[PDB]
């Protein structure tokens, strides 16, 4: 009865016309970071998937806020160095578009 159908995806040239399919890769930078911490925290399957679906802010650019580092170094206590957090998510600017163009 419902008014929806969302089906397979079809990104054919869409990354330089459309918003909707662009948007995911346009951002992505923080969407994949719970999918990192998941495994380290022992989360797998839906335990990973659901956890990943509550990890987005895009913190830690210039000093003035800094909470994600503070929270991760507690949550991930024993599984990430300070530098292991602060060096990682730096590069994911590239990995963000990459993982979409991988898992099309």
């Amino acid at each position: 009865m419902t008014t929806f159908d969302d089906r397979e995806r079809a990104h054919e040239a869409k990354f330089a016309h459309d918003a909707e399919l662009n948007f995911k890769a346009e951002a992505r930078r923080n969407r994949l970071l719970g999918e990192w911490a998941a495994g380290l925290l022992g989360k797998t399957g839906d335990d990973a998937r659901a956890y990943a679906l509550t990890v987005v802010t895009s913190d830690f650019d210039e000093p003035g806020d800094e909470d994600v580092f503070r929270k991760l170094a507690a949550d991930l206590e024993g599984k990430a160095d300070e530098e292991t957090i602060r060096a990682k998510m730096v590069e994911l600017r590239a990995t963000a578009r990459e993982q979409i163009i991988s898992e099309i």
